[PDB]
């Protein structure tokens, strides 16, 4: 399976099967992300990968902060710019009216589409959920760098025959997960990526995902 | 070329024939990028690709700001942290002068004038952004521009992320025509690697996944 290929199939999964994951193919796959380029060779990315029930614990202590509202709230940064102009802001909710659909829930159908949503912490039901984190010393640049890891990892797995889901949600409740795992505050997280194989016949992983045209992303000059 | 060789085959290339890359190739290329994923799929990245003489152009504007000596930097932001501690230097380090050593160099700033020539590519990518995206927007930015070094490779092309020019953002941003609402990441040189080049053949190190991978629940 080819780099496009596999940059072709990659996408969010939101059903995964119950079906473990080999801790040797995720070792290796570690091994040739590691191959991922940073500015200086810093390598700033840090992973915690946690299973059964040690993952099991971290969605509990979760879930402890969930049911106090938004009140429990413990955000590590903020996920999206406050005030995120119309531009940003139309894709997506773009994204999230093509998933909802996917699924059945009405357009305000408030109740169920919360409902789902709160799936993003059970990682969608997959068996590994990895948490990305790095120093508090690390800069935006450093945070690029953790994206280009992170999409190494992901197309990785796709290669594999394995799938994942990117998700900033538990940085809503950085402090809490971070105690889960016994990181100190030195520590700041980034993201979580559920990983596991991808239910392919769940309709929540086939509807089509849109992307904006490359005359909105691309400039050409001196041709 | 699978996606293991792609990563296991970029490296960043820092000297570049003057074999001419195909636009069609790279908008190609572009297209197939743009699924990278983003968080809420902002899709937060925006890029500037010069060829030919407006790449001419930029180069002579930060030129001039190179002769100023320190005079003539314009920061977009800081590239590495103040304050970083020796344990992450160690890996510059250990890569810098495996570079260095590659070219004979120690004196130095002849090699670091070869950054802003872009190491002889023809093509000469700038990834930028509005100056509204947080740090989650810079990694979907990571994500992109990996996305995009992986392609080049698969496809017979070669590259080199630069964040140099951040050093200069303004004076880049004012070539490229860009206004304040927007700020310089960096810039991805890209071309057909000159493969024969010393300075593209020497192993480049990592660390090793128990300073990387913690396992729990295992
Ligand atoms: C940094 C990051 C965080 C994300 N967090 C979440 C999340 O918390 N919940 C979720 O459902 N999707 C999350 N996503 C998935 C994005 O919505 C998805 O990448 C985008 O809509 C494109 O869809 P696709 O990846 O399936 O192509 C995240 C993606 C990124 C890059
Ligand atoms: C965001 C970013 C910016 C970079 N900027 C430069 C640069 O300005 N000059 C340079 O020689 N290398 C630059 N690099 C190359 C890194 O030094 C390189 O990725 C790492 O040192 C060596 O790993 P590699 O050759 O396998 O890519 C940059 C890399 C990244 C990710």
């Amino acid at each position: 399976l080819s780099a496009s290929e596999a940059l072709a199939r990659r996408r969010s999964v939101r059903a995964f099967t119950d079906r473990p994951v080999d801790r040797a193919l995720l070792a290796r796959i570690f091994e040739i992300a590691q191959r991922a380029p940073s500015g200086g060779n810093l390598q700033p990315w840090q992973a915690t990968v946690v299973t059964g029930e040690r993952w099991q614990a971290v969605q509990d202590a979760v879930a402890a902060r969930i049911v106090m509202g938004r009140e429990g709230f413990q955000p590590e940064y903020d996920i999206f710019p406050r005030g995120l102009t119309d531009p940003w802001d139309s894709r997506r909710f773009g994204v999230g009216e093509a998933l909802y659909a996917s699924l059945g829930i009405a357009r305000d159908d408030k109740a169920g589409r919360i409902a789902q949503f709160q799936q993003n912490y059970r990682g969608f039901g997959a068996p590994v959920m990895l948490f990305l984190h790095c120093s508090r010393i690390m800069g935006p640049p450093q945070w690029a760098d953790m994206g280009m890891w992170l999409q190494s990892v992901m197309l990785l797995l796709v290669e594999h025959g394995l799938a994942s889901c990117p998700q900033e949600c538990w940085a809503m409740y950085g402090a809490t997960v971070r105690a889960e795992l016994g990181l100190g505050d030195d520590q700041i997280l980034f993201s979580g990526l559920a990983i596991g194989h991808a239910d392919e016949e769940a309709p929540v992983n086939r509807w089509p995902v849109p992307r904006v045209g490359l005359d909105e992303v691309i400039d050409w000059q001196g041709f």
